């Protein structure tokens, strides 16, 4: 956790995030959807100078591929942005998250000066549901049949956090 | 009495009249605009995107009625987030759950979607109470989601489902 | 006053820009690209129609008189910062106009913008100016020496600031 | 000290750049455009390699030693002034080489540019950075309220400046 | 001489430049560029639009008439100094109009452009315009020897120059 | 000084001139466009292959040390007349090249090229270096009061000239 | 002869061009690229508006009708010479405008542009024209064998000059 | 002399032409356009690629030592015409190589590109060279006065040509 | 019949052009791409306007009646030969304009663009064409077998040629 | 039917092929999905160059817009394509159609020289079926469940004719 | 013991050495090729087109195997066209039915089509026999439709429905 | 003979095409554009990568010497044709390949490509060439007379062609 970084994704990185991919459903890239990974090159350097998606590759002591993270849908205007964690399975199940979600929540709130962040998570995942609960996110839907996962239509949480809890829990 | 029509270029001035009788940020295929030429220049960019997809409403003697707007339409989970603008001069005429229904009817029986979703300010309960009658339910209540005249405010997410509208 | 509006600029309001920027009689910039001709201007105005650094509006009144531009520059949108200006056509100044422009312009930083400081620079040998925005709600921050080269030689500015904080509640 | 110098910035050395903005835990920008990736990084470079609006320098010793950056920006050529900063590699911190850094700022600013004025800010919070550009002929010309947005919350910093004047008497 | 305004050129005055060069019969520059036609001049003002080492300026009378043009060139912001050339349109010489341009070529150089110097041109073999330039505040730098070739020969021309410290504050 | 030859600037010539150029300390340009990072110079360079208004030469010796950098700008083509410079890397300097150098920079002007006159600028603050223009052949044509900001003060220089005619009929 | 004005050639002038080529009948060239649709030939001067190889002036009266085309080629800025050809339409051939325009052509370019010598070359089988241009001072310095497939068949033609220093000390 | 072959120029003899005009000392062109650098070279062959008005040869012996270069300029294929320069290399000047390349130059005039009439230039001062190219069958169609500014001096230059007809057809 | 004309073709003429293709029931081309419609042929003009492969005179009286088109194509500069085609519109055929277009086609072959050789195809059933280009100096090279697929069934074409020094003796 | 003609498809004419989509199912241009009239327009000029597909504007005598005859699928190795026509509904049932055909069936095998024409018809538009039938093409495939038609599944005829047939039928 | 893989750029060589061993045209979203430097230009203008999928089959070695093509897709109607390659070192091994179920499988859980339809030579009965074992029903009999080795020649369509491969 | 091959043309090629077409001393033609150097070839080829008017093919043995090169050219997909011409390396000649590589050539052109007609021009001058075609089934059409000039002088060529119908029934 002390081992873990984050570092803003570049060129070098794709092949990865196209590898996470094949865990699952679907990728995006700034909402433009991608199958192959020529594909995804040509997309990334298409929105290259594009503000409204950041993404940060996770990286241990050894450069080993942790996981990723996400914003999405950031809006400056109303300073708010969807967030989504993934973690290469080989490094799942040995605690990392919680600290990738504050290191994520630290740079939303402390240098881009977001006033909100939000995420969606199944609501047949009740454990990453708490995960998130314990991190400060709350309960604000709960979405009726929002996505075809495995077969049929679920049910997912959204969840938000804002600013001043985040920086402000504390005082 | 009323008629849906796909958008075209030249509906870009109706559209742009709409945005200023709000008084709030527009955006276009999620970017924002203020202008007629940053309009104009964001229709041209985005015009093979299916992202979002816009109906003129005219009447049968063409009138602009107001707009019917899908965005984050999503073709996988076959969803979309539903607006309707009716121009001010036709407020409280009593068009708006017509065009609720002419909506719905074409998302659900040509565009073939599973659900449709729409966001009520809080601070607007006749909004939400006429989409609670249209058939809608709440979903979610979004926590000072929306910077709108000055401050944040929260939001109603309210839905209906294909095999709802269809009985 | 009541009367008086905002609404953002358009390519066929380039020729009243060009026009106020005419008898002020200082080098006028736009998003930082000093300009003389409407031909430059207008295809500055090309150029960086999706640029959001900068942000423009026209005045009207009630018959779409044209009585002035409010210009917002140096935005940043994680500071939540703006510079601000206004430019009264030199026919209508002196008629009560700039206190509703000055309230206006914080309107639509504050409220539809959401940004949380607008500062500007006013002459020093403008004290006049210096007072109406101090009665506005702002305060100096800092007094620039020798800031612009102006009418052949270097002039002090007062900066003077205000908060959203301020401005709503 | 003298060991020191001044180089233009090019292209090889962007992965200290990007290794700079690493430690420091802000938003960092490249012509007023904000960059996070090293990719973003160069694609910026390459676009404005012809704007003369901000210049920078990078700083080598003896041994060719990447001690830090020389940043110019908003530089205006009528009014001929500039922004500066200046940013040491954290492990060269605190050996005296700031004071040298900031001679030669003021050197080619007012030797080789022709530059007027020259500005900075910095943070209230720290007193002895303050001091510093005091001891070198700084002068404090503002003190701005919750201007930036750094570590969570809103700071005040001084601005900063000296004139050429000043520097060549 | 009271009422006579400066202007930046536009597309629509290029007609006027190109009457004044016709006229005027020698080759003439845009950019470092000689051009005859203009339809040259045309496309040289567009590729140029956003080049600042030029600057020009169309006269104009109360009526709108088109009277001269003011140019400055090889305008450098470090070394702050501009080359200034000015003409005035056959008709419209001799009204003693020259004075009241020049001024306002000055004034702008060093009030608006904050320029440092601005130096010019004039053939020897013209002493009432080289007097006039002297009237005026320029100095003699310069005599350059068979510099141009104008009309079958070489001609010399002085280099004269005033500074923006003697243009602002002579009277302080 | 037999030894001494021109060629034409090339790409691989770019660092040499970046050093020479930070070695005097000013700033400097390319064909009127100022620049400072190498990357700039590169650019500016391809940008301008095939402008003839300015015309480098890199100078070396028998083993192919570089010397110096003879440039001729302004080139009018209609009047016939061109700006000369000559930069000689601080390590050759006081050597006894520069007479060479200025020689074959108006043998190349003045018999290849066909130009009429060639003007160059001295620093009036660097005597010496007017006398050495004046035993070269050139003489004294304007004293630029306050044309260059060098070093924190505008400075006066000679404007100095030759002509094709005099080169020729020594 | 007072009144024949020239004046830079422009797109307006084009169609002008274009017959006076038609009316010649034989192929005719715009910066040695070879045309015959009018669309070639705009595309052509679009092409080559910064150019200066090439210059053109159509000559016109008090009245503005267009009395023909002079046009030099082969412009060369280190010799200092060009090609110098001249059209004048059919309804004003025989009238005496011809000497007046060589006579322009010369002025500028040796008043002008400062070429050192313009060439011209006329159809040995057109010796009044040959003679005319002795007449004007040009002197014969070639007879070209061959050299021009015109009418269906390789023709001879005079190559003739004259001097910058011979117009000029008249 | 047997064993020297034509190739036509490739982007790797580039460097050659170059060292060429290097050991030449007069101004060079490429379609017109006077080069000195290398570098401008290349980007006026990359430019002229598909340009036929100019083609140019290398000559190489046995060994592919580089011997020499042979252009045809000003080529049009209405006329049938083309101006045509010969350079051999300054160490294999002197070996009686130019009968042979000018042979080459005449027949890939006349056999391949089927040419009315090929002419060139050569200065008065060189009459070795003048009566080298008449002994080939080139005959003066001018003398032209003043025509070249080359070493400090306008020089004249004769013109001569052959014809097709006669470099094919004399022996029948 | 002199009072007829050629003139090169240009925009202005590609309706005509169309119009001609229409009436004639196969395949048109434009050096060497087939096109239908009058945007497919306007985009070509453009594309191939550099191009001088082929070439194309449009033929008109003392009232500018448009009477039809002088085609060469196949133009080779080395071997100085090319594939001629006469179209006279339908309205203004059998009047005895074939032979004096004949006869401008070859007179511009020879006289002005230095061809060698011209050749065409006439169809074996179409011995009166065949005929006409006999009477104009043509003579028969080739009998094409089952060449060209015209109106449902493959054809035989005569090729037929003149060379350049039988036309200027 | 002599007052009938055919004329390659124009830019002036896409606001016609436009308003007959209005009609109905999806429409494409060189079998890109399109559904708005700026979308076309754009699509247009990307394709006018292309020879896979060929259309004709069909007009009456006073220039009014009867209909359209499209080929696509062109190949021309295979010399094969397929064909459908449309007819504006002010304008059926007035016969106009099997003249169409047959211009079209020419234009394909005395102009194009295709070998072969082939074209799908609703199974559950039996008069249509039996029309093409007698134009001389012949059943060579019944679809099952082939395109989606007013809500459910539908069967199509895939009928063809050969350029053999077509020119030499009555020899 | 037989995977799919998405194709990628680095493929293409297979891709063209498969071509080859089959000495017909072969074709790229619908234009052909015969040269790799054809190909690969090809590869480059449909990088974003979905009208064609393809995938490499390899095995737990990575050895190549051969590929499965889907083209013609149809989205709105939910159809596609199927092809088999089997490289000539790996035919007649048993590998061919697996491969059709693999891609039948992906077909209709993961892409969710309703159809898949194939081409078979008539003159291949066997492959024909093949498909019938796999579940294939034939629909069409197309006359005269390919140009293959210098004749034209028929071929059967056979397909199958979801419903059908579903149970 | 029977291990001889037919391979579509690749850019590594090119190389070995430049080299044949070197000793042939007659001016040749990428898509109708003159060529002698590799590099305005390779250009050629960049350049005509998808254009369909021509069609080149390589010729190799079993361990994969390169023997030779056919092209089609001046293909028509309406009147479905081409011309042809093959050529050997000048190492590989008289060694009775030609026979069979004009097999392979109209067995592409026929089996294929669907063609309806290939054609070929050889020198009159050329009688052993003539007859080495009428064996492979082609048929005289055509004496072209001083089609080509060749060696200094225009040359006669007989057009010699063969149907589809012929080679496959
Ligand atoms: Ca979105
Ligand atoms: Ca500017
Ligand atoms: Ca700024
Ligand atoms: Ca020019
Ligand atoms: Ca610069
Ligand atoms: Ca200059
Ligand atoms: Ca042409
Ligand atoms: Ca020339
Ligand atoms: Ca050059
Ligand atoms: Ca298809
Ligand atoms: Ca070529
Ligand atoms: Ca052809």
């Amino acid at each position: 956790n002390s081992q873990l970084t984050l570092r803003a994704l570049e060129r070098g990185d794709l092949r990865f995030i196209h590898n996470l991919n094949n865990n699952r459903i679907m990728s995006y890239w700034f909402e433009e959807p991608y199958e192959s990974f020529d594909e995804l090159e040509e997309l990334y350097n298409k929105h290259i100078h594009d503000n409204a998606e950041r993404r940060f590759v996770v990286e241990d002591a050894q450069k080993n591929l942790i996981g990723l993270v996400e914003l999405i849908e950031i809006n400056y205007i109303h300073r708010s942005a969807e967030f989504q964690i993934i973690i290469a399975p080989e490094h799942q199940g040995k605690g990392f998250a919680r600290t990738l979600i504050n290191r994520a929540l630290d740079y939303s709130f402390t240098i881009l000066n977001l006033h909100k962040i939000y995420l969606h998570v199944a609501v047949e995942n009740p454990k990453a549901v708490h995960l998130y609960e314990e991190c400060g996110f709350v309960e604000e839907g709960h979405l009726v049949e929002e996505f075809f996962i495995n077969g049929r239509y679920q049910d997912v949480k959204r969840m938000y956090i804002l600013q001043s809890k985040y920086l402000n829990r504390s005082e």
